[PDB]
């Protein structure tokens, strides 16, 4: 009987970040309530100032993370305003039945609908829109985000011991494929309709034009850095709705990585890098041992270094000399 | 003294259907007789009438699934009769030995010959096509199968408990070149000789125009959808002998899954998506628990909706409120 | 204190054989002295005569394989003579800081440095030049090897019994992007700083115009195949450290496998085929049971046949009828 049961509202924060939550369930089963409203606007992706008529949940891309607990219920309010222009709905991976909830969240402009799940599978879970006859145009438009399903007794590492992160972030990864005249120029329309024949001929190339962390090219660089110290334990979610990555910390490692995020299974340890599957979200844990900028990567690097798929962490603290040292420094 | 040993025949089905099969063995280790036929056809594989000279085993693409137990022997019948125009032959991942069979298999319009090889590994294993210096043409023309090898004690969960299914399907997943002409239309050909440098050319750019289910587009549903009931234990096996995919099954999960398809390790649990890497083949095992339609798909989503790899289960039974509900229908 | 550690001094030989090592540590923790010089050389990759301009460590592609212990200490003298012309430096995904050891590292022509790291965590690992704003140009072409860290009591199976392998040998898979004009030929330069731009745009592609293993079409082949006996065990080390890659013995399988290379995990058993993610080195251990040529592919069979990702392996000694035999030869 649901309506018996505690009711907690939530409001979402922009990713990176992730909304307040206990690692450990301070209560029983809740109904956690969270609001999103679609927002159609342009944004800008690259340092050229390339522009697309994006599609987002919330006014991001990558939409929010939403966590709760395995066996809680999600009830989501969504809100599609009468100044956009097309249909959307949501699909949760997390969820059981009716195409992810996709077949019950059909929302013209002007209408919204409120959609209830449990949630009985702990892991990170990709969502995203998925209109019939639309789907890849509006997952690739940057219609897409993730939920956290913490087990009650929060995460536990290959032998069941408990591993509690000091800090959490939410990478979303996104594939756009802008559509590019005869000589390679890219494209402007002024409403995302404009664009739906020539978005297609670009999707079936099956090659982006860009991939970004956060919804732009150097988007989680400089003052937007991710931050941490030395020593904090730290998760990172990462969801690619599309199109396989490879992530990777260069300087460090994924102390204990779930790849395809679901954490009934034990991490795979001391990991490179890992192979995060389209349609899919991880998370890596790693404790940070040394200060100084590091990257986070798709390590297919032309990927990151050329389409954008790279960020920085920037951390502080004390430098560790028994683990790196320059022995002799560059000289002749 | 493999003379002492029982032979059976077994007749092969079309996929997706799998022939009868005791999932643990009710008898000691037999040699298992199977025959196939090559046939060269031409396939229309799209709603606009793409038509290719397709290369099979026993007249589909997939090839049937042959299933065996752990320690049984194969014996297999290959026969190529004269009215086809190529030079064929058999590798099995599954055997051990002479490029898995392909050496010792290489027959000529109107040859034939019998392989035996013992199926040492339990799991699925890819079978598929491979003549010297024509390996990738016949492939991704359609020449591959599977064969599942299962433990002779059927199949088991991460604790080592019997899982048993109700019902088993195979997807094979096909990535076609079709080649194109300046302007973008494909080609036709009247033999599939007269293709052969367009086809190479079309290959190398590693782009496919088409990747679907059962050789075509659509061709898993309406009529043809993959049926289930609620509380049905199903496994689809899912082969690509060419190129990784990221299976999801929309609305569902992949309870236990072996992405690499090799039932000695334990199985991942809770999957979303998983990857199958270009010349494996993988399964995955679920309840259903809810009624209506789902789409089972490769979740890069291009590859999906516009380039043909999605089908159908439609599942019949109760609607189970608890799991999933709209609480408040799409409205003003 | 580093300085009672006793000090050993390795000469390392070129891929894809492996400088001679104890898999159980018969030493305490040692501080493990490696020279590498870059060198700068024109490759011819192919048949046809295609030459690029290879940027190197050793004067290999790739790199040679390092191999210490868990808790060594690793000392590298880089050497980047003045016959060179770029600058280049050195990551390790092994190392924990300063960009893997990038940010201390960075020689132009005519310097030298020394870098010293402590080898925290087990596993193969891909070591790869990474310069400031040219990185995957650099390591697309050829700028990137390995480094195995066996933990201290050597390899364990699935049950933590000791797997002993008799030979090892290490492929390094590499991607190039060679630029083409308007017709499709391939471009020729006269140093590697002509090609900057338009190697640029053909990364951009993200289609390679080769694979190779061992730097070149066809060379684990001929009197340069893998060689082994039956009986013998074997470890294959394999990086890719820009692409996806997919390795599969025809003929064989990978008996145990760590795809992502970390030896504190599991193997995964009786694989088929494995992924290896782009930025990953992975290893497989297989005992030959059967006589013959054996084909070692990317099983994405167009990048193994096609753009040249295949090599050989020949081995010696008795067949054995009982797992495989051809019972009707190909006949009328
Ligand atoms: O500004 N709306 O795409
Ligand atoms: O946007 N209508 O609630
Ligand atoms: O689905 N492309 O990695
Ligand atoms: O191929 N996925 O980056
Ligand atoms: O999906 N397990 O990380
Ligand atoms: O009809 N044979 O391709
Ligand atoms: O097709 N000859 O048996
Ligand atoms: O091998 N291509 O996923
Ligand atoms: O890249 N394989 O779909
Ligand atoms: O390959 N094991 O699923
Ligand atoms: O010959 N140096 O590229
Ligand atoms: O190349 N200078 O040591
Ligand atoms: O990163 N490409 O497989
Ligand atoms: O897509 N990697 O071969
Ligand atoms: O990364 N473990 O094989
Ligand atoms: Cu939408
Ligand atoms: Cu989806
Ligand atoms: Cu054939
Ligand atoms: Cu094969
Ligand atoms: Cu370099
Ligand atoms: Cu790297």
């Amino acid at each position: 009987d649901i309506s018996t049961l505690p009711r907690v509202k939530v409001d979402l924060v922009k990713p990176p970040f992730v909304h307040a939550h206990d690692q450990v369930a301070k209560t029983g089963p809740r109904v956690v309530e969270f609001t999103m409203t679609i927002e159609e606007k342009k944004l800008v992706i690259d340092r050229e100032g390339t522009e697309i008529h994006a599609m987002t949940f919330n006014g991001s891309v990558p939409g929010p993370l939403m966590v709760v607990h395995e066996n809680d219920y999600v009830e989501l309010r969504l809100i599609n305003p009468d100044t956009n222009t097309l249909l959307h709905n949501i699909d949760f991976h997390a969820a059981t039945g009716a195409l992810g909830g996709g077949a019950l969240t059909q929302v013209n402009p002007g209408e919204e609908t409120t959609l209830r799940f449990k949630a009985t599978k702990p892991g990170v879970f990709v969502y995203h829109c998925a209109p019939e006859g639309m789907v890849p145009w509006h997952v690739t438009s940057g219609m897409n985000g993730a939920i956290m399903v913490l087990p009650r007794d929060g995460l536990k590492d290959e032998k069941g011991q408990p591993l509690t992160y000091d800090k959490i972030y939410y990478v979303g990864e996104q594939d756009f494929y802008v559509p590019k005249d005869e000589a390679g120029n890219y494209k402007k329309y002024e409403t995302p309709g404009e664009a739906y024949e020539d978005a297609v001929k670009a999707m079936r190339t099956l090659t982006p034009t860009h991939i970004v962390f956060n919804g732009a090219v150097g988007a989680l660089t400089g003052d937007h850095a991710l931050t941490a110290a030395v020593g904090e334990r730290v998760l990172v979610v990462h969801s690619q709705a599309n199109r396989d990555t490879r992530p990777h910390l260069i300087g460090g490692h994924g102390d204990y990585v779930w790849a395809t995020g679901k954490f009934r299974n034990p991490p795979d340890l001391d990991q490179e890098t890992w192979l995060i599957p389209g349609g899919t979200a991880g998370a890596a844990f790693y404790t940070f041992r040394q200060p100084g900028v590091y990257a986070y990567v798709n390590h297919n690097l032309i990927e990151a270094f050329e389409l954008g798929a790279a960020g920085h962490f920037k951390v502080t603290g004390e430098w560790n000399d028994d683990l790196m040292t320059s022995v002799v420094k560059p000289a002749s």
